[PDB]
Formats: C-alpha cells, sequence, structure tokens
C-alpha cells in the first residue's frame, strides 16, 4: 500500500510576482512578465527579451554575506523553499527533523555564476576564482542550504531533468512521504538563465522567439505565428505531506497529490516526437498511478513552450489520451505569460495547477490569436475561464525526451 | 509490496582503465591512476595532477559526427552505460522498453564545453556559441542520449548531489524497481570537472592535495599527512533488474542490491561535521533498509577522499554505527588508487563493492603510511586483503551535507 500526499504550503517567485498571491493574480489576469532584459548589452544577440524576476531581495531571506555566496537560481530557490515553509505553517522539531526532506533541482544552474568566474579566471588567471565558486554553483545546494538553515536532515537531493526538472522533483518528493521514507518534503525547482550564456546558448540553437519588437507578444503557444520559446527565471517550491500528519497538526491543505508519471521519448536530444507518444505514454502512467480514468481531467497546465513542433506534439498526446473527452477538458499553457522558466516551468506549473483547484478557474493561453492546424481543443483564448475542476494535470516534457505528468485533486 | 534489486550489468571509465576488468586489475594490485595532468597548461595553479581517463576512444561507442557535440562526461556516462548493458545480456524489445529506464547523474556535467563556450562570448561573441552548447553540456543527457541510443522509454532521469550523486543515483533506481516504477534501470555517474573552472574551483577553496612533486602519494586517506582530495574523472554505469525479471531470463547476478540509506547533516556547506552524526543517521537507515545486524557487514567502501575532517568523520560514523564489530570489519578507500570522480565516485565504488563480493577481497587503501589519531580500525592499508565477504556497504557524503549507502550482499 501507499501514503496520501497533500500540498500544505506554497512558495514562488515569477516573472508576474516575488509570491504566490501576486505571481497568480497576474496569470488570472492575462499579464506578461516579459520584457527586454536590462544591465546586459544584448546587441549581439538575436533575443534580448525575456521573464527577469523584478525587484528581488535576497536580504529578506539571508544577510547580504551568506547571498554573496550563492548563484542567483540557489537565492531563488531558497525564497520559494523559505515562503513555502513558511506557509505550510510547519513546526520542525528533535522529534520530525528526520522525516523533512528536500529535493529543489534545476535544468541549467549556475551559469550567471561560471560567467563571472570565467571573466576572472580568462583576464586574471585561476587564483582569482571565488573560493565559494564550486559550493555556491552547484545544483544541489538549494536543497544543501535548506537543510542546514531549517535542520532537516530527511532525504536531501536535486534533480536535473532540464525543462522536467520541477514536475520531476515533486514527483519523486511525493514518491518519497507515499513509501514512507519522510513525512514532509519541500519539493519544485529554480532556475537564472537570462544571462549571456542561456539567451547565446538557446539562441544559437534558434530554439528562442526572436520577436524583439513585441516582447509581451513573443509566448503564444500554438498560435500559427509562434517562433520558438521565451527564457524566464524564477523558482517553485511546495510543502508536500503525508495526509495524517497534515491533518494531525491542523494544517491548511490546498489540494491532494494523487498521480505522477514518467517516461522517456527516446526520440531526439531537443524535439518531441511530432504524434507526442511519450507524452501520451507519460500521462496515461499519471492517471494509472492516481487509479483515474482520462474521463475524469478537467484541466490540463499543458508545457505550451511556443515551439512550432512541442505545441502540436501535446495536442495529438492529449487527442490520444483523452479520446472523445479531450474537447472537454479545458488546456492552458501559463508560458503564455510567464515564458519557459525550464526546471522551475514545472514547480510554478504545478502551483498553478493546484490555484485552479482552489479558485475553479482555467488561467487563459494569452496571445491565441490564429490557432495553428489541429490546435481545435479547448485552449481557454485570452481570458481566464471559470469551470468546475475536480482534477488538474501539469506536463513536462524536457531535452533528451523526458517526461514529467502530476495528477492533482480537490481535497475535502 | 517491494521487489528484490539484483546487478547484472557492470560498466566504467577510470583512472585506472577503460572498462571494469581492467580497473578491477589496478585496484586489487594497489596501482594509481593520478598523474600530471597532460590536457592543459596547470603552470598558474596551485594542483597540476589528478585521475584522467587515458586514451579514452569514443570511437568504439559512438560516431566522431556525435562525439564532437558531447562534452566529456556526457562521452564518459554514455562509454560506462553501453558496457553495462552488453555485460548484462539484457535485449530490449517492443515487450519491455517501456520498463527500462535510465538515471545517470553528474555532480558538475559540462563545465569544459560550458567554460569553451564562455570563452567564444567573452572573446568573439554570441554568434559562435555552438548550437549543440545546452544538449551537449546540461546533466540529464546522458539519461537522454542512452534512452535514444537504446530505445529506453521507463523513467528517465539525474540525480546532482554533489560527490552523493553515483550512490543516490544507483539507490533511486534500485528504488523505482523495488515500488514497480521499472523493471530494469541503468544508473550511475559521470564527471569530467578537469578544466580551468573545475580545478580553479576546487584550488580557491583550498580542498585539493597540492602534492604536485609526488601525484601517486598525494591521496591518502586517513594518513597524517592527507593534504586534500585529488580530482579524478571518469564514469560507473550498473544495470539494476527486478530479480524475477533476472531470472526468468537466465541472467547472470553479480549481487544483490539490499539496503540503500540517505540523510543530511544539516551542519555546512562543504565541511562534514567531525562526529560523523549525518553519516551515521544515513548508514543506520541503510542497515534497517536491509534488514541487517550490523554485525553483518564485512567490507565497507568508505567515501575516504583524504581531506582531513571527512576521513576522520567516517572513522567516527563507522565507530558510532558498528561498536565493537568496527575492529572486525574491513573499510577502505579506493580513491588512495583512483582519486574523487565527485559525482562518479559512488558509481565506480558501488562497482568495487559488488566486485569485492565477487571476489571475496578487500581492496587497499593504498599510501596510509602513518594512520592518523584514531584511525585505528582494519583500513587495509597498502594491500588487498581476501577475506569473507557476504555484505558490503558503500559510503559517500557531498557539499549540503548530503549522503548515501548502499548496502549489497551476495546472491544465491
Ligand atoms: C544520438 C542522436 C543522433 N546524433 C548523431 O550524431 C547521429 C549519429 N549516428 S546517426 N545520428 C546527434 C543528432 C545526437 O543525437
Amino acid at each position: 500500500s501507499r501514503r496520501r500526499v497533500v500540498i500544505t504550503g506554497m512558495g514562488m517567485l515569477s516573472p508576474l510576482g516575488l509570491d504566490v498571491p501576486s505571481s497568480w493574480e497576474g496569470i488570472l489576469a492575462g499579464r506578461s512578465g516579459i520584457a527586454p532584459i536590462e544591465h546586459m548589452d544584448l546587441s549581439a544577440y538575436s533575443t534580448r527579451f525575456g521573464g527577469s524576476v523584478k525587484g528581488f531581495n535576497v536580504e529578506e531571506y539571508l544577510s547580504a554575506k551568506e547571498a554573496r555566496k550563492l548563484d542567483l537560481f540557489i537565492q531563488y530557490g531558497l525564497a520559494a523553499s523559505f515562503q513555502a515553509v513558511r506557509d505550510s505553517g510547519l513546526e520542525v522539531t528533535d522529534a520530525n527533523r528526520e522525516r523533512i526532506g528536500v529535493s529543489m533541482g534545476s535544468g541549467i544552474g549556475g551559469l550567471t555564476n561560471i560567467e563571472n568566474n570565467c571573466r576572472s579566471l580568462f583576464e586574471q588567471g585561476p587564483r582569482r576564482i571565488s573560493p565559494f565558486f564550486v559550493p555556491g554553483s552547484i545544483i544541489n545546494m538549494v536543497s544543501g542550504f535548506l537543510s542546514i538553515h531549517l535542520g532537516l536532515q530527511g532525504p536531501n537531493y536535486a534533480l536535473t531533468t532540464a525543462q522536467t526538472t520541477g514536475t520531476h522533483s515533486i514527483g519523486m518528493a511525493a514518491r518519497n512521504i507515499a513509501y514512507g521514507e519522510a513525512d514532509v518534503m519541500v519539493a519544485g525547482g529554480s532556475e537564472m538563465a537570462a544571462c549571456g550564456l542561456g539567451l547565446g546558448g538557446f539562441g544559437a540553437a534558434r530554439a528562442l522567439s526572436t520577436r524583439n519588437d513585441e516582447p509581451t507578444r513573443a509566448s503564444r503557444p500554438w498560435d500559427r505565428d509562434r517562433d520558438g520559446f521565451v527564457l524566464s527565471d524564477g523558482s517553485g517550491a511546495l510543502v508536500l505531506e503525508e495526509l495524517e500528519h497534515a491533518r494531525a497538526r491542523g494544517a491548511r491543505i490546498y489540494a491532494e497529490l494523487v498521480g505522477f508519471g514518467m517516461s522517456g521519448d527516446a526520440f531526439h536530444m531537443t524535439a518531441p516526437p511530432e504524434d507526442g507518444a511519450g507524452a501520451a505514454r507519460c500521462m496515461k502512467n499519471a492517471l494509472r498511478d492516481a487509479g483515474l480514468d482520462p474521463r475524469q481531467v478537467d484541466y490540463i497546465n499543458a508545457h505550451g513552450t511556443s515551439t512550432p513542433a512541442g505545441d502540436i506534439a501535446e495536442i495529438a498526446a492529449v487527442k490520444s489520451v483523452f479520446g472523445e473527452h479531450a474537447h472537454a477538458l479545458s488546456m492552458s499553457s501559463t508560458k503564455s505569460m510567464t515564458g519557459h522558466l525550464l526546471g522551475a516551468a514545472g514547480a510554478v506549473e504545478a502551483i498553478f495547477s493546484v490555484l485552479a483547484l482552489r479558485d475553479q478557474v482555467a488561467p487563459p493561453t494569452i496571445n491565441l490569436d490564429n490557432p495553428d492546424e489541429g490546435c481545435d481543443l479547448d485552449l481557454v483564448a485570452h481570458e481566464a475561464k471559470p469551470r468546475k475542476i475536480d482534477v488538474a494535470l501539469s506536463n513536462s516534457f524536457g531535452f533528451g525526451g523526458t517526461n514529467g505528468t502530476l495528477v492533482f485533486r480537490r481535497f475535502a
């Protein structure tokens, strides 16, 4: 058998806001967090815009001195995590600290730190590399620093599954609790790759929208005029908790995590198969895990990156899985507003899926002006749609053909 | 209910050999793989030696056209994975490809590739960044490329827990199989951090031995004259397989994976606590997981990094866990010979633990000329010790206070 897992705390930094409620308010209003990137000469770059976190104050969380040791992606991870633990009301004690763990991940990790230390190295040689370069740049330091700060002695690890990281981190944390390896986990992801290396790296693959004249219209999932994804920064953290543990302390439960699916496409390094066979296996795995019929799904938070082949693969996968129910569910890409937070995408989109359940509303796909060939599902174009949502899916489909699906259900 | 997990295939690149048998012959002969580094000019660095893979031929595994796109850590990971799969005798079919997954991790991933593309960005511009920069550098792409080449459609992910990566990857892959998420997993880790940023970064932390004039004597775990770890490159992969699945196809079984432990120190970003409290909690978790009396433990492949604080913390942990039995078991650090393969350390050392079971021999801790204060266990100083080994334990500890323990035993 298996224990039930509930969500009792959420935290976030996104292009829409410095916490969950501000980000969510932007989502339901169809606001874009996309704009030209500042304090950087992007003259020679083919993309000059993305989703930056605006007005982040790390000194609300850490001393200036501890913040100087950590890459931005680690700072963002810690902010989301501290928000989530505070939101949960959880009290860490000597009696439970061995039962509380962390799995906060990243897709690309410390590019900003790698950049600034390469500068030192190339200009001045290796003796000018920061002593904290390694511990301050590696992806497991969100989990590391969080565990040290809060005294968490439970499972301590980090996933890195590129654009699937957040979804996998949450799913595998849910497994830790379900199979009795932990009673509580902080899980999700963080990313800051809106540096030269991220813009330059994705730019050289020609994977980014180049709609520099109108950055807010760049991210347009399933629209016939999409030309690639928008690079964005931020973090998402959830407090996952065994149900009886949540009930005993009188926690506020947002939703239940009922299903987790994984699959591999085994197809291509960056592109999905046209029919999204892998994404279909992954969703079917997640519904089987939850013991749910495809007919019971009401809302899907799509991966919906605004890549030509990715968006169309997801339509095919949803039609394949849901058959005569594919048109009755609502599916939206909040990446139309947030851009693509890569490893943090699945974390912020799990939070948006939980809030869709709490508020009984499907977030919009903004910029969906002319749906492409066969994009004829309910994609919640332009404006938020109040509706019945008992079951929400959140999908992530990343480089290496790695797939994750989370299934959340209303809790009463 | 929980299924049994066996090892049916193993693969390796190490400083001692281009496969498992050649690496193991070096381990048993007390041979060092440590030498001045030849692939770059280290005259400005305080450490100029490490464990390099010597004469790696990627054209034993991959077309030169493909290899040119991939960081060395991906090449090394794919080579070890290919070896492990061939060694298993497993045939991938339409009937089982959904049940076979991959979890190959890395501490740092494609630092060489990121450094080289940062040089292009700074000296020329973004137009000179490689189109293959992201899929050739990010940590999840061993799992990705392996799945694409062999057609593995099962769980596809990657851990990054610094120096604990290989142990966590293998343990969590075993849990996947134990709980029914997969029947077969390819699991382990790979690392190639021997570039300017890696040697410079660890150098800036003063974490490395600076014994440049006697590289083979630099790695001296528990020796009173140790002065830091020796940086090494390579990969380990194991094919983990559900027991009945292995029995049904007549697989050769090397050993059974009976126990997996994790814990967080919640102590310090980089320093292990002197009392080894987190390592002790981790080993106790693993022994309880394996249903064992601690007196059953015959052999411990120590983390044994040759740091002052790391080596003494492990003695304290082993004494605390095993009490008087700590004087009867054998504990050795193969890092005395291989150096520290970081995220790959746990993977090669899991392989060495299994071969310790197959051949009934404890590998030596070379260079243990003057055991330090309180390092008075059987540390298999200088020479391999033939002995009875029914149960072998492999320990890993990493930055962020992250701990892993694997427990293997003979299969009958
Ligand atoms: C493994 C796939 C295919 N590949 C090749 O270089 C290749 C080699 N033989 S046929 N194609 C790159 C696109 C990497 O991803």
